[PDB]
């Protein structure tokens, strides 16, 4: 959808780590990642269901 969904997947630092999900365009589908806290951007969602409302195709 928004270029946000296109930014890279960013662990960041920090270790406060929390899985994440983040939009995948290659492969049309969100997925998870640990994010440590810190650093991170925009392509970051609390569950895979509100990841894919927001950024997946259908």
């Amino acid at each position: 959808e928004t270029d946000i969904c296109k930014l890279p997947k960013d662990e960041g630092t920090c270790r406060d780590f929390i899985l994440k999900w983040y939009y995948d365009p290659n492969t049309k589908s969100c997925a998870r990642f640990w994010y440590g806290g810190c650093g991170g951007n925009e392509n970051k969602f609390g569950s895979q269901k509100e990841c894919e409302k927001v950024c997946a195709p259908v």
